[PDB]
C-alpha cells in the first residue's frame, strides 16, 4: 500500500491531474459511499474514467491503463520511505512492491526487502495523449472568487443583435405558455433548432428538450435583466458577476460572439486556442513571471503581470508574445508588463501567483509534443538556462511544479533527470540535450543512459569494469564481445521505457492510519512518489 501523501499522476477523461493518492481516494469514496464494498479492514471502490501510466510487463513499454478500482485499508505497522540516488522518493508499506532486477529480469521486490544499492525501476519516457485544447475563460473565471471579477464584463456587438435578448425571451415565454406568439417568433425558433432544443416542422414546432429549454430560459431571463447598452461603442454590456449562476449555461456557439474583460480596458475572446505561443508565454510566466495588484490613486486595485529578465532579446520575445495576446503591452527596463485585469486573472488561475503555488497548466500535459516543448523552452529561457557550463539546473519553491516538470520532461523523451531539495527550494537537474539547449548527454552520463554493472555482471558472468551505455552494449553484441544469447535477456532494458535507479537510503517508521492502493488493468503497475517511481498494484 501507498501512504496518503504520495503524489499520483492520473488521467481523468484525457486530462493529467497530479493528486496525492490519499486525497483522491478519500474524496472518491465519499461521493460514492453507496458503491463501496467494505471488507472489515479493506474498502474497495470500482471506478471508470480514471487512467494511470504503467509499463507493459512483457515489453516494458510505457502505456496508459484503466484503473479498475481504488482501495483503502486501515493500516497499522511499519512503513518505508525509499530514497533513490536520483532524488526520487516514495513512502510505502512493508509488503508493497516495487520492481528491481534479478538475473536480467524485472522482478517484484517488497519494501522491507529493499536495501541501499538495490536497483529500482523508474521511467525513461512516458506516452501521454496528444490533442488540441481550447481554454474557456468563462469556466476559468467561474472558478474565481467574485471579489476578483468585480469589474469584469462581457460585451457583444449590438449590430446583428437588435434587442435579440428580449426578442428571444418573449419567444421562450410563448413556448412556455405565458405569452402570445411574438411577431419575430420564427427568427428565434430557428436559433433554438440550431441549438438542438427545438425541431421545427411543417405546422409549428416540437420541443426536443424541456430541461435544456428551462436552463436556456433561465439564461435569457438573467441576460434581459442585466444587459445594458453601451451607446459609445454600440454594444451590449453585462457584469460577469450578475450572471455567474447562468452564464455557464450559455452554449459555446453563442459564447464565441462575446468578449470578456473590463469596461474601459482590454477585452479578449472567451475561447482561446492553445498554440505554441500561449504555451511559451505561460512558460515565461511560470519561471520569471510575477502577478501583482496595488491600491493605486483612488483606493481600489490595479492589476499587472511583470515578466522579469535581464537579457534584451528575451524581453523582446516576451513582449512579442505578450502583446500577441493582450494587445498593447508595457516594455520596461528589465521586464515586460501586462497591465490588463483579464491578463492577471488568466495567469493567476492557470499558473498560480506565489512562487510555491506556481504550476504548469493542466492542458499542457496532453497537448501535442510541440506545445509541450514550447512551454518548456519558455520556462528554461526565462529561468536563464540556455547556455549550460555543466548541466541544466531548474529551481522551484513549488513541489508540484518539480513533479510536473519531471513528467513533462519524461513525456517528451528526457530521462536524464535528478531531483534535489537543498533548502526549502526544489531543484531539477537535467543532464541531456533538449531541442533548444545544446549540451552533452555523454558527459557524466546519468543512471538513465547507463546499464548497471551489477546487471551485466550477473547476466554475462564476467565481472564488468564499470557501467556501460546502451550504445556500447549494442556494439559489444555485434562484436562477439558479449554473448548474444544472454544479451537478449536484457533487451527490455535497452528497448523499453523503464530505466534503473539505485536505492540510496531506506527509512523505517511506524504508521497508524490509512494506506492506499489501485487496481490497474493488465499491467498491474503505476507511477507514484516524488519524481515518479513504478509501483506494483
Amino acid at each position: 500500500s501507498i501512504l496518503p501523501e504520495e503524489w499520483l499522476p492520473v488521467l481523468e477523461e484525457g486530462e493529467v491531474h497530479f493528486v496525492r493518492i490519499g486525497e483522491l481516494i478519500d474524496r472518491m469514496m465519499e461521493e460514492n459511499a453507496g458503491k463501496v464494498k467494505r471488507e472489515g479492514e479493506t474498502e474497495v471502490l470500482e471506478v471508470s474514467g480514471l487512467e494511470v501510466p504503467s509499463f507493459n510487463r512483457r515489453t516494458n513499454k510505457a502505456e496508459l491503463k484503466r484503473v479498475k478500482a481504488l482501495i483503502r485499508h486501515d493500516y497499522s505497522g511499519k512503513v518505508y520511505t525509499i530514497r533513490l540516488k536520483s532524488g526520487r522518493r516514495i513512502k510505502i508499506t512493508s509488503g508493497h512492491s516495487l520492481f528491481s532486477v534479478r538475473n536480467g529480469e524485472l522482478v517484484e521486490v517488497t519494501g522491507d526487502e529493499l536495501k541501499p544499492g538495490d536497483l529500482v525501476a523508474v521511467p525513461r519516457r512516458l506516452e501521454l495523449p496528444e490533442r488540441n485544447h481550447v481554454l474557456n475563460l468563462v469556466e476559468l473565471l467561474l472558478g474565481t472568487p467574485e471579489e476578483e471579477t468585480l469589474d469584469i464584463v462581457m460585451t457583444i456587438p449590438v449590430k446583428g443583435k437588435k434587442n435579440f435578448f428580449k426578442g428571444m425571451l418573449r419567444t421562450l415565454r410563448w413556448i412556455f405558455g405565458e405569452e402570445k406568439r411574438p411577431r419575430t417568433a420564427r427568427r428565434y425558433l430557428r436559433h433554438l433548432e440550431d441549438l438542438g432544443y427545438v425541431r421545427l416542422k411543417k405546422i409549428g414546432y416540437e420541443v426536443l428538450d424541456w430541461d435544456s429549454l428551462k436552463n436556456y430560459r433561465r439564461l435569457y431571463e438573467a441576460l434581459v435583466e442585466n444587459v445594458r447598452y453601451n451607446g459609445n461603442k454600440r454594444e451590449y454590456l453585462v457584469e460577469f458577476n450578475s450572471i455567474r449562476d447562468a452564464v455557464g449555461i450559455m452554449p459555446l456557439k453563442e459564447l464565441k460572439e462575446w468578449k470578456i474583460g473590463t469596461l474601459n480596458g482590454f477585452r479578449m475572446r472567451k475561447l482561446i486556442e492553445v498554440d505554441e505561443s500561449l504555451a511559451k508565454l505561460l512558460g515565461y510566466y511560470v519561471s520569471e513571471g510575477y502577478a501583482r495588484k496595488q491600491r493605486n490613486p483612488k483606493n481600489g486595485w490595479s492589476y499587472s503581470v511583470k515578466l522579469y529578465n535581464e537579457d534584451p532579446e528575451v524581453l523582446d520575445d516576451m513582449e512579442r508574445l505578450a502583446s500577441r495576446f493582450f494587445g498593447k503591452v508595457r516594455r520596461g527596463r528589465n521586464y515586460v508588463e501586462i497591465p490588463k485585469k483579464i491578463g492577471y486573472l488568466l495567469f493567476e488561475n492557470m499558473c498560480g501567483v506565489l512562487a510555491e503555488n506556481k504550476r504548469i497548466p493542466e492542458f499542457v500535459f496532453t497537448s501535442p509534443k510541440g506545445v509541450r516543448l514550447a512551454f518548456l523552452e519558455g520556462y528554461f529561457i526565462g529561468d536563464g538556462d540556455v547556455h549550460p557550463n555543466k548541466r541544466l539546473r531548474l529551481s522551484t519553491k513549488s513541489e508540484l511544479l518539480a513533479n510536473q516538470l519531471v513528467l513533462l520532461l519524461n513525456s517528451v523523451g528526457v530521462s536524464a533527470v535528478k531531483l534535489g531539495h537543498d533548502s526549502g527550494v526544489y531543484r531539477v537537474y537535467i543532464n541531456e540535450e533538449l531541442p533548444f539547449v545544446k549540451l552533452d548527454k555523454k558527459k557524466n552520463a546519468y543512471y538513465s543512459h547507463v546499464i548497471p554493472k551489477e546487471v551485466l555482471s550477473e547476466v554475462f558472468g564476467k565481472v564488468f569494469q564499470k557501467n556501460v551505455s546502451p550504445q556500447t552494449f549494442r556494439k559489444m553484441v555485434e562484436d562477439g564481445r558479449l554473448d548474444p544469447e544472454k544479451a537478449q535477456r536484457l533487451s527490455w532494458l535497452i528497448e523499453g521505457d523503464v530505466v534503473l535507479d539505485r536505492v540510496e537510503s531506506v527509512d523505517v517508521e511506524d504508521y497508524d492510519g490509512y494506506v492506499y492502493d489501485l487496481s490497474v488493468e493488465d499491467n498491474e503497475n503505476f507511477l507514484v512518489g516524488f519524481g515518479l517511481v513504478y509501483a506494483h498494484n
